């Protein structure tokens, strides 16, 4: 079992593909697809 795209991650579950998806930092994070290659300060 895993959290698909748009599914609650972190406290909820672990995103099926953490490599292609990331878990946001909020009250109820949702699996979101991303592909960064040039991270910047923030």
């Amino acid at each position: 079992d895993c959290a698909k795209e748009g599914e609650v991650c972190s406290w909820g579950k672990k995103c099926c593909d953490l490599d292609n998806f990331y878990c946001p930092m909020e009250f109820i994070p949702h699996c979101k697809k991303y592909k960064p290659y040039v991270p910047v300060t923030t």
